[PDB]
């Protein structure tokens, strides 16, 4: 005789561009929202992202409480939670962001039957890509369109994406009183240590939609730069500022609406007519994206696209003896965040015909570290791979930063070294060495090739 619903979260950890909040919102009298966790995800993970995913949580809860409401972190598998609670809180309906990813598949449909056994209706608008991926390929005639520039081609062809969704309501119906699965003690936010990490996250980038949103508006500050954006002639080597948005991982966790991100950006170019276009151009970079998902979920065989193990642990804990190798492997792991152009660098140094190896291994320490991680952009991204002209992928931070600044932050043991052979510090005169107090082979690796 009632409503009562679940939003539950998996992406699109977010409040604005939320279909599926506004749908479960929409003459419910009680409203769940909802996260699964699954405690035992000892099995890989590095604390960076974790904590990141667990900052966007902590957000989403402060936004929750501001609106009469709260998160309710479950414990377990959604396959088994969720079947007690459909009864338990006499549940109707059942709302979620749609995912694209090949587990994904596998979890939804099994939560599909379960919610029908229990009565429960199931909405799954698109909210994670731009466009419903699935009418783009029907479009095309049933198949994804495979470069850049007829992807670019087709979208066009299709129009602009939706429009971001109404912002919620200022109050929300709350779940119920006294319900003992929504019990506070077994359903709050836990911190990195509680799920088991020791080390603590290095990162300087937050989780969290709030965050999210303060990025994109910084990066619109200036018109004239986001209108003039040219993603090839940017700076690599720039961390104090980086010389790009940096919100890839509020991108990846749906912290940031890319509807919202795209509408901005039309609104730059309208009053901009000398803008830059794709495939350089920041709307472009969401085009990038957009294709590489396209291509990846409507791909059977995705990762057959592209056709010793010393190599691959130098590079891993970046000890190659190549300072602006190392130093942005050390950014990998410390922040979990690299300009686009530095990962170009230690991929082509360790795939493109420097290490050789295999460029799965590549993703794999990627997967790892990365805080934008992304299923379908890893992995599109290595196998593109398959610049370099003048300055080798292995001194090309020179050509931006002759005096090595960039390395001498995240390598400090050579922050003396003249800059003369802050690239090749193996060329340094032995008693420059000496007073640099960086002596090759003792504290910093000779090159591991030669
Ligand atoms: C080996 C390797 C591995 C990866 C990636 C590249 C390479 C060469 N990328 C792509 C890219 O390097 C990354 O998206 C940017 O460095 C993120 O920086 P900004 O958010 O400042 O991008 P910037 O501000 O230039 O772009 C804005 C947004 O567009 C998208 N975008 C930009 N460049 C892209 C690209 N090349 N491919 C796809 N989308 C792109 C992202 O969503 C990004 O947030 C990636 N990206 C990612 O989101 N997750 C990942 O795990 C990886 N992994």
């Amino acid at each position: 005789g009632v409503k009562n619903s679940i939003i539950w979260f998996r992406k699109g950890l977010r409040l604005h561009d939320n279909p599926a909040l506004l749908e479960a919102c929409k003459d419910a009298k009680h409203v769940y929202p909802v996260f699964v966790l699954d405690p035992h995800f000892l099995q890989k993970v590095s604390v960076n992202r974790y904590n990141f995913l667990l900052e966007s949580l902590e957000d989403l809860q402060r936004s929750f409480q501001a609106r009469g409401s709260r998160l309710l972190v479950l414990r377990g598998k959604p396959e088994e939670v969720f079947p007690r609670v459909f009864r338990e809180w006499g549940v109707t309906q059942l709302c979620f962001e749609h995912d694209t990813e090949p587990y994904a598949k596998v979890r939804d449909a099994a939560v599909r039957r379960l919610a029908a056994e229990a009565g429960v209706e199931v909405v799954t608008p698109i909210s994670h890509t731009l466009y419903d991926t699935d009418m783009l390929v029907a479009r095309n005639g049933g198949a994804a369109p495979l470069t850049m520039q007829s992807f670019t081609k087709l979208v066009d062809r299709v129009g602009d994406p939706p429009a971001p969704a109404p912002d919620p309501p200022a109050a929300m119906p709350p779940p119920a009183e006294d319900m003992p699965s929504a019990a506070p003690a077994a359903t709050g936010v836990p911190t990195w240590q509680e799920v088991g990490f020791k080390e603590p996250p290095l990162t300087v980038f937050k989780g969290g939609e709030t965050e999210a949103l303060a990025r994109l508006e910084a990066a619109f500050q200036d018109p004239k730069w986001v209108a003039g954006f040219q993603k090839p002639d940017t700076d690599p080597s720039a961390w104090e500022k980086p010389a790009t948005t940096v919100l890839s991982p509020y991108l990846k966790f749906g912290c940031l609406s890319a509807r919202l991100f795209h509408a901005r950006l039309l609104e730059v170019y309208r009053r901009h007519p000398a803008h830059s276009q794709p495939p350089v151009s920041l709307r472009g970079q969401l085009l990038w994206r957009e294709f590489f998902y396209t291509v990846g979920s409507t791909t059977p065989n995705f990762h057959r696209m592209a056709g010793n193990p010393e190599f691959l642990a130098a590079w891993r804990e970046a000890r190659t003896g190549f300072p602006w190798i190392d130093a942005i492997m050390t950014q990998l792991v410390t922040w979990g965040w690299m300009h686009h152009l530095a990962r170009h660098s230690v991929a082509c140094f360790l795939t493109r015909g420097d290490l050789y190896v295999s460029w799965e291994r590549g993703m794999e320490v990627f997967e790892e570290h990365l805080i934008d991680q992304d299923h379908y952009l890893n992995a599109a991204n290595w196998m593109w791979l398959s610049y370099f002209r003048v300055y080798s992928p292995v001194v090309f931070g020179k050509k931006y930063d002759p005096e090595g600044r960039f390395i001498r932050k995240f390598l400090p043991v050579l922050k003396d070294m003249p800059a003369k052979y802050i690239y090749e510090p193996w060329t340094a005169p032995l008693e420059v060495q000496r007073k640099a107090g960086c002596v090759v082979g003792r504290d910093y690796p000779a090159p591991i090739v030669d």
